[PDB]
């Protein structure tokens, strides 16, 4: 009788993963997330669009040397962070904010953006112990995120598809990574033209978080596995018990208005070895490159809302 | 006098062939020749090769008593995939590709030591550097390893070529010579596009590729040979007339040593950085894809010539 939802928070965990903030009371989620994909549709959608009249105001006022495409640049940081603002003041946890997508190859400038991040938080009198910087999971954003930990920056490791990738985050001192289950069981189905979802004990993207859990529990690996990008409510249940799990509105309320029994079900490397496990992985090699693709479509998309509205 | 569309195509391209049988290879006379794991896992289990392994073996062994299991089976593995390019080397004038343990292939380092050792071998043999290609996957570190390997005079075949960006990285590099893999860039736009028959020739993408680094290197003044490989029929070979060079499976070969109409020459005559170079093969889904494929299918044979090596130590 008490709900899946309430029965998964003792036990996990729970994260809301959206940038309408306006939903995540509801929810009491501990921590929340974004990505390039939510924001977009956070500002598509309507319900704010005073926070980002008055973002692109502040931003201009605030650097007349820009020209049109760096104070572009500029506005899309400052929306993302007011966006995370909103986000925790509804919660008591910490809000993931995303890189530009377009760096995920560059050591360098992950990090100058990252860092650029942090201080915008900063500035609005937010401090960097209530934010995760995420950075897409190939090797150049794993070694980005190596040194914004060690300068005390905690970074969220996303877009995470095979398991020896989420060891080199472990091994760098990452805060936390994200496998992606729905994209992973996305492949799966793919494969074999499967029209309905298989068995969870045979669900590739559930077994994958499994396996991450698994791994770091046994070697004593403190950066936490928070299951995300989920297709249906039976692969979050699945996965029950895990650090964290970061699960959309839509499922957040299937979860809310479910009542059964929940089973709790939880309880080096070089870059050139990197590369050669993830290229061992054909769905990790695939989906990692679309993530980072389809991300990067969503942010254009967003600098084209911005430069319409200058 | 008339001549068959192989012997004309020879006139305006440089004719390779793309096996490791080198009986074949003598009756069509190419110029150079190809070989892969693949081809070399296939010609080992052909019967005229039964005792091949274990000849190798007695000869590896006796040469190196003091070696560990693991380093054995490596040193006989060189010694096949060499022996293979040392008989082509005596039918035909030009050079043989051989190609570095694919399991190298993300470490520059490892690839140019595996490419030294290829050429010690041959050289061991009495065939000097100027007849070997070293045929190494066309990774940003494969890249990197021929970049050093040509400084030393050895010439380099970089293989599994998808994107335009890695070809510009090649030539960049001073590469010898980049090997566009034409026919599986059309089976992913076949994939792609649910099509049951081939595209037109002009919308061919495997094809296009090449004509599209062909222009492009003749625009920039580089001097890599361009060279179509792994074709799915006669009429993508035909299409590219005019290339640079192109290598050829026996049974296509086979199909243009027959045909007797005449053959139209269809092709006549910023800088890449590590990061520019990996999003622009991330943005290519195929390239992407293809490239980290063939490594892997490349792998799987090698694996199993090391496995058929070990079963006879
Ligand atoms: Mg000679």
């Amino acid at each position: 009788q008490k709900s899946v939802l309430e029965q998964l928070k003792q036990v996990t965990m729970v994260v809301a993963d959206t940038g309408d903030f306006e939903l995540i009371k509801k929810y009491k989620p501990v921590d929340a997330t974004t990505n390039p994909s939510l924001i977009l549709k956070a500002v598509k959608e309507q319900k704010y669009s005073n926070l980002v009249a008055e973002t692109i105001s502040k931003v201009k006022a605030n650097n007349p040397d820009l020209n049109s495409d760096d104070l572009v640049k500029e506005i899309a940081i400052e929306i993302l962070v007011s966006f995370g603002i909103k986000i925790l003041d509804v919660i008591e946890g910490k809000v993931s904010s995303e890189v530009d997508a377009r760096v995920s190859f560059n050591s360098a400038t992950t990090i100058d953006y990252a860092k650029r991040i942090i201080a915008r938080y900063e500035s609005n009198g937010i401090p960097k112990d209530r934010v995760l910087i995420k950075i897409a999971a190939t090797w150049e954003g794993i070694k980005a995120a190596k040194l914004l930990q060690k300068e005390g920056i905690n970074c969220n490791l996303t877009l995470i598809f095979d398991k020896a990738q989420a060891k080199a985050c472990a091994e760098a001192g990452v805060y936390l990574v994200s496998p992606f289950v729905g994209r992973i069981t996305d492949w799966q189905m793919q494969q074999n033209n499967l029209k309905t979802f298989p068995a969870i004990a045979d669900d590739d993207g559930v077994n994958s978080v499994k396996a991450i859990y698994k791994l770091y529990k046994s070697h004593g690996f403190k950066t936490i596995v928070m299951g995300a990008s989920f297709r249906n409510v039976e692969q979050v249940i699945a996965l029950a018990g895990c650090d964290a799990l970061t699960i959309s509105p839509v499922l957040l309320e299937e979860l809310k208005n479910r009542d059964e029994h929940l089973e709790v079900k939880l309880t080096q490397i070089s870059e050139a070895d990197f590369r050669w496990l993830m290229n061992e992985n054909a769905m990790a090699t695939h989906k990692l490159a679309e993530g980072i693709r389809l991300f990067t479509k969503d942010t254009i998309e967003l600098e084209n809302i911005i430069k319409q509205n200058l």
